């Protein structure tokens, strides 16, 4: 059994657009955030990171799903909880690091996403809660996967 490590991921989710993030230092599109630190619930991390990666604040998330990371050679996994929002109060921001960006939800760019995307952000589009698991080689080719909906996440 291996040891795992709290993550944060955050959709900001409207009825036409989703903002994504692109890693700039490199050029995928993802979600929002990062480490869970101590002391903090998860939500309160994922509003953190949403916060210091892109500007923008929240009052509250919704909890959506959450995905388990291995990766061949890595001995921990990455436990990733999903959150989505509609509701953002300011505009993001650009860094060194991260360029915040708007697509139209018939234009979500997933084959410059992280290719789990593809299976479970149709869940995510469809108001759907979920749990998965994937395996990567290294960062384009997994080796095993699952996923299935679920009414608590
Ligand atoms: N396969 C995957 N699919 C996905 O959609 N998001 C993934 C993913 N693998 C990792 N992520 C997300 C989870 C989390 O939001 C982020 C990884 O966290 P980071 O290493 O960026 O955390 P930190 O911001 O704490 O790190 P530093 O900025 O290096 O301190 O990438
Ligand atoms: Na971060
Ligand atoms: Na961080
Ligand atoms: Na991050």
């Amino acid at each position: 059994m291996k040891a795992s490590r709290l993550y944060t991921l955050v959709l900001v989710l409207q009825p036409q657009r989703v903002l994504l993030g692109m890693k700039k230092r490199a050029g995928r599109w993802n979600g929002f955030g990062g480490k869970v630190q101590e002391g903090e619930t998860i939500e309160d991390g994922a509003r953190r990171e949403l916060q210091e990666e892109s500007g923008l604040t929240v009052d509250a998330l919704h909890k959506v799903g959450q995905i388990v990371f291995e990766f061949v050679g890595e001995p921990e996994l990455m436990d990733v909880h999903v959150f989505c929002t509609d509701s953002i109060q300011g505009t993001p921001v650009e860094s060194d690091e991260m360029r915040p960006c708007w697509f139209q939800l018939d234009q979500i760019p997933f084959k410059d996403m992280w290719p789990d995307d593809s299976y479970w952000f149709p869940l995510l589009l469809q108001k759907k809660k979920f749990h998965g698991y994937f395996k990567f080689q290294g960062q384009d080719t997994i080796l095993d996967y699952t996923l299935r909906e679920v009414d608590t996440v």
